[PDB]
DNA sequence: TACCGGAAGT
DNA sequence: AACTTCCGGT
């Protein structure tokens, strides 16, 4: 009786409230965000799935199966920096 | 330590 | 399917 939310909705939600700004926050006006306290967002992910074991190794590699469905994409060269291929386009099914 | 994609488990 | 867990190579 977990959270039937996706990673990057997740992602969505803690880059949506300002409490969170201090581990993940918005680098761009065009989709791109960056992961300042990794290891914490990947801890609170674990919470919210019933993961204890999860950290930022594992939820990177989620993260990189996203590249083939075209949702995120990484940010070349910058360290836990990430861009949404299409925000907020994802918002609008 | 970060990042990457293959392979196998849930 | 969408991750989760490992692994070895850049
Ligand atoms: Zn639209
Ligand atoms: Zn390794």
């Amino acid at each position: 009786m977990d959270s039937a939310i996706t990673l990057w909705q997740f992602l969505l939600q803690l880059l949506q409230k300002p409490q969170n700004k201090h581990m993940i926050c918005w680098t761009s006006n065009d989709g791109q965000f960056k992961l300042l306290q990794a290891e914490e967002v990947a801890r609170l992910w674990g919470i919210r799935k019933n993961k204890p074991n999860m950290n930022y190794d594992k939820l990177s590699r989620a993260l990189r199966y996203y590249y083939v469905k075209n949702i995120i994409k990484k940010v070349n060269g910058q360290k836990f920096v990430y861009k949404f291929v299409s925000y907020p386009e994802i918002l609008n099914m």
